[PDB]
């Protein structure tokens, strides 16, 4: 079920991945959870998206090194805002490569997170140029255009019926998309159907602030993305 970890919480969703889940207290909203995953390939791990801070971020390099005891390979995050990039610091500290988008990479500084050490660069159709992308193993990344954020990317993970739509998706019952101060209302609705399309046989679509849901969750999102 939910490994509670200090104030951290772990979910096992497949035999090989996890769930983490990290809060902040966000005057306005309370104390918001934030979800990324941990992927064991074969003898090394890989993480997708930071906790919201270093320590938070630490807490999840002790939570891998007690319950999966192998080394920490490559760290991948998916937009440039605190939830997904806060804890940038803790990995390069335990000396874990790091990967984001180039335009996340770009829009770090200015956002207030420190820049990962690596640029994915995408093609034309959204998917990642493989030499950005060296030895990801199973995770299949994915840009499905500006949505939540211009520099949102998506990640599925091949020999699992798992995607990651970060904070681009939302779950089946949410009521609104959230800030859209950073978003492309244009181009939003789209970019949340290229995400299913891009992942067609994933039937658990995890997601930064809701458990995982269902396939409903993109056309959900979708739906309500088309209204604006
Ligand atoms: C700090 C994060 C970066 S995505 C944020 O802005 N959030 C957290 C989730 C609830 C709100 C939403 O957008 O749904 C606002
Ligand atoms: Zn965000
Ligand atoms: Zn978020």
């Amino acid at each position: 079920g939910d490994q509670r970890f200090g104030d951290l919480v772990f979910r096992q969703l497949a035999p090989n991945v996890w769930q983490h889940t990290s809060y902040l207290d966000m005057p306005g909203f309370g104390a918001v959870a934030s979800n990324g995953l941990i992927v064991r390939d074969g003898g090394r791990v890989l993480v997708v998206d930071t906790a919201w801070t270093d320590d938070q971020t630490a807490q999840i390099l002790n939570w891998i090194k007690q319950e999966i005891n192998l080394p920490v390979a490559l760290a991948v995050v998916t937009h440039a805002h605190q939830d997904k990039m806060g804890g940038m610091d803790a990995l390069h500290a335990a000396g874990i490569a790091t990967y984001a988008n180039a335009l996340s990479n770009q829009l770090a500084p200015q956002e207030g997170m420190v820049a990962a050490q690596h640029s994915l660069t995408f093609a034309a159709n959204g998917w990642v140029e493989p030499a950005t992308a060296p030895n990801f193993g199973p995770l299949k990344v994915f840009y499905p255009g500006p949505g939540h954020t211009s520099d949102n990317i998506t990640v599925g993970i091949d020999g699992t019926d798992i995607a990651f739509g970060g904070c681009l998706i939302k779950d089946s019952k949410a009521k609104s998309l959230g800030n859209l101060g950073d978003a492309d209302t244009e181009h939003y609705a789209a970019s949340a159907r290229a995400f299913g399309a891009a992942f067609p046989k994933a039937s658990m679509i995890v997601m930064s602030h809701s458990a995982p849901d269902s396939r409903a969750a993109i056309t959900h999102t979708a739906r309500m993305a088309d209204k604006l």
